[PDB]
Parts: structure tokens; C-alpha cells; sequence
């Protein structure tokens, strides 16, 4: 429905390392 419960499973962490 939304984003975020998608995106916690990365967030700034995975997505700045990957």
C-alpha cells in the first residue's frame, strides 16, 4: 500500500552502500 515497510528493508543504509 505505502512505501516505507518496503523501503526499511534497504533504507538510507543498503541504498548508500548499494
Amino acid at each position: 500500500l505505502v512505501f516505507f515497510a518496503e523501503d526499511v528493508g534497504s533504507n538510507k543504509g543498503a541504498i548508500i552502500g548499494l
